[PDB]
Order: C-alpha cells, then structure tokens, then sequence
C-alpha cells in the first residue's frame, strides 16, 4: 500500500494541477491571473513532491513530506490573505506561525531520546496551529466580512475548508508512526496525508477558482 497510496496520491496531484493550468489560461484581469498562479503552483510542488516520494526518493525521514508541506500551507495561506483583504503584516505572521509549525512537526518526528520532547514539539507546533486558527476565525474573517458580504461568505467557506481539514494532520501525526506513537501504520498514515492534501489542496482550490466572477 506504500507506493499505491503514493502513486494515487501522485496522480491526483498532477491532475489537479493540469486542469488550474488549463483552466485560468484563457484569463488577462491581474487578481484572478494572481489567483490562477498560487493556486496552480500549489498542487504541482505536491505532485513534485509526491512523484519524489513514490520513485524512492523523498525519504531519507519523509523529507519531502515536511517539503511539501513548508512550501505549499504559505501558499495557501497567501490565497486565504488574498481573498480576506488582510494587511502585509498579518500575512507575514502567519507565515511565520505556520513555517513554525511544519518545522515543529518536522523536529518532533525527527527526534529520537524518546517520547517526551518530540510530544511537547508536537505541543509547540499545536499552539501555533490555535493561534493560526485564532487569525484566520479573528482578524481575517473580521477583514473578509468588511470588504463584503460576499467576499465573507467565500473567505468562511475556504476558512471552513482550511481549518477542518488543516486540524486533522496533527491527529494523523500523533497517532502515525512517523510522528508519534505508531497507532496507525506508515501505508494507514500515508494514505490519510494523500486523501487530506487532496481535500486541502485540490478541493480548496476548486472552490477558490470557482468563486472568481
Ligand atoms: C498541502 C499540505 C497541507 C495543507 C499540510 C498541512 C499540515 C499541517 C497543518 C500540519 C500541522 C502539524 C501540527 C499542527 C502539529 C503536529 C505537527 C504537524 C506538522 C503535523
């Protein structure tokens, strides 16, 4: 089930990312062509990533995992500012935040002296993720809501999607072998990370192009 859920993972990927491309290429007006470029170059860095994986690259450690991952929620997290209005400022904090939280993620798996410092890494990148959803739920919804009444309806559908499922790969982690604990297996893991960055990729965007008139 490795290199299955790698391959399905793979491909979903790259058809994601060819029908953003073939979809914004009939597109002049600045926003949406900016829209079209984030959100297409989104899912091709995880169909890299996921191509690097499933051809025995890409692990070492799921290197390209936490790759994927560092190079793909800012993205996300640009098109989520975009679309909210929100400051320079915010947007870089959360940056921030949410880089922190990937390489937290990533030191917590990779570290090895037990249980103990990797669950309080997990603890450290978790409050980043609630100060993250403390934004997005605050001051982004508050500036979405205050462009318009539409612009706050689109801005809670994506944020909905967002946070819903940004909030279960910590669970995938804790419980995953590469992770935490090992409660389910690396294929049960894998699978469940493959099935989410479809959703919080593939879904989020389509709902993010579909909402440009
Ligand atoms: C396309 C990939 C996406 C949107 C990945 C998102 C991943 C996260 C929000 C991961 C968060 C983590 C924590 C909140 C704590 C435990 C460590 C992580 C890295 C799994």
């Amino acid at each position: 089930s490795e290199a299955t859920w790698l391959w399905i993972g793979t491909i979903g990927m790259v058809l994601g990312t060819v029908y953003f491309a073939v979809r914004g290429r009939g597109s002049t007006d600045p926003e949406q062509q900016t829209y079209y470029i984030i959100t297409t170059l989104i899912p091709a860095i995880a169909a890299a990533a996921y191509l690097a994986m499933a051809t025995g690259l890409g692990v070492i450690i799921y290197w390209a995992r936490y790759a994927n991952w560092l190079l793909t929620t800012p993205l996300l997290i640009i098109d989520l500012a975009l679309v909210a209005g929100a400051r320079k400022q915010t947007l870089y904090k959360l940056i921030i935040i949410d880089a922190i939280m990937i390489l937290g993620g990533l030191a917590g798996s990779m570290m090895q002296q037990g249980a103990v410092i990797r669950i309080v890494w997990w603890a450290v990148s978790t409050a980043a993720f609630i100060i993250l959803l403390y934004y997005l739920l605050g001051e982004l919804s508050e500036r979405a809501r205050s462009r318009s009444a539409e612009t706050g309806i689109v801005f809670n559908r994506l944020r909905n999607i967002t946070l819903g499922l940004w909030a279960l790969y910590p669970i995938v982690w804790i419980l995953g072998t590469g992770g935490g604990f090992g409660i389910i297996a690396v294929t049960t893991e894998i699978m469940l990370y493959v099935m989410l960055d479809i959703g919080t990729k593939i879904g989020f965007g389509a709902v993010l192009l579909e909402s440009q008139d």
